[PDB]
């Protein structure tokens, strides 16, 4: 294929599990795609339309991990990967704001995307780098963090155990493959502690922020 | 004969709603209390037994707000108020550990229970950061707090099922407020209603449920 798509969870979370054209979703006859909610490159009355360029006033640009046929690709920070356009009865409806997964989980890359993320990580070390306090592990919240297992699931925000063999362990710590700097807007609140409603791949989440100290995420 | 009861919500979050003897709950005929889960001072094959002294090794001592008949009394800290024994199919089972309400709300008290709580409040003047209800994070204070109105009608809400005011002996939170890591989420109970408690390491926290 030379057919673009989001990481499937992005569309699924919006409520779209079928596709006549895209391989990452459940297939369906095209006859039925007219009368049923679907992801596609093509347009249908009730539809999430994934395109390489803007369609409409209300098409959302997403700098995000994406896939072309079977091949998954990592996001390029600052660069749109695809435009989503939600159709209901052939009328475009606006999509909510949301952070996006970089495609690092499914491509198995633990690497920083660009240098700005590496600098961001070292600047907010408690939240990103991971550290060991007594017998517990704290702050291993990004795919690039330290005490994480060999394999990680591709979720918006994965719950996994973290560990330093012998010394420490932490069960069910939340881990995310988002381009870390995308959090920067939330890191300076009026109050010292602050709690934001956010979305990662359109999955409602809770961003917990302690100013100049740490942040983490839940579902 | 010593109609010693918990604050009704304690038994109710534990699943018991009827009682042949205790006025805090729904009436049920004594004859039928053999064949239905109940709260009582007496023993039935399925019941929550509230007594003044221990009954058996699985009876849970509870320092908490309590009642004698209709009258409601406040927690004396460091002293057991009632013992709870949960009978099921005639055999006692263990009860989960939980925090407990002091009974100040239903007493119209705003007072500290002792000097230990006063000193805690001074030492942590803004420990309670709010209550998490889904995404929205609404306001929440200890019943003694300076920032609460003098009137707290039951159109605010204490910490139990049927602006959020927590009527609990503040120093019982002290095990949670000192985590090793910078953040930590704890699973606790308050009056046996399950809650999460989401703490920062600066001894501040949000409540959930």
């Amino acid at each position: 294929s030379n057919k673009i798509s989001c990481l499937p969870r992005v569309a699924q979370n919006l409520g779209y599990h079928y596709s006549p054209d895209l391989p990452g979703f459940c297939p369906i006859p095209k006859e039925l795609a007219e009368h049923w909610p679907v992801v596609s490159n093509d347009r249908y009355p009730n539809c999430l339309q994934i395109t390489l360029q803007q369609v409409c006033e209300l098409s959302k640009p997403c700098s995000a991990g994406y896939m072309v046929g079977q091949s998954v690709f990592v996001q390029t920070p600052g660069v749109t990967s695809y435009w989503l356009t939600e159709w209901v009865d052939g009328k475009a409806r606006a999509l909510p704001d949301s952070l996006f997964s970089s495609g690092r989980f499914e491509t198995n890359s633990r690497a920083f995307l660009d240098e700005a993320e590496e600098k961001f990580a070292a600047a907010h070390p408690h939240a990103c780098l991971g550290e060991i306090n007594k017998s517990t592990v704290g702050g291993s919240h990004f795919i690039f963090s330290q005490y994480l297992p060999p394999l990680l699931p591709a979720d918006a925000v994965a719950l996994v155990g973290a560990s330093l063999a012998g010394k420490a362990a932490a069960a069910a710590c939340s881990v995310v493959d988002v381009y870390a700097p995308s959090f920067e807007p939330y890191l300076h609140p009026e109050t010292l502690s602050r709690v934001y409603k956010i979305m990662i791949d359109f999955k409602p989440c809770r961003l917990m922020v302690w100013r100049n100290a740490t942040f983490y995420v839940q579902e």
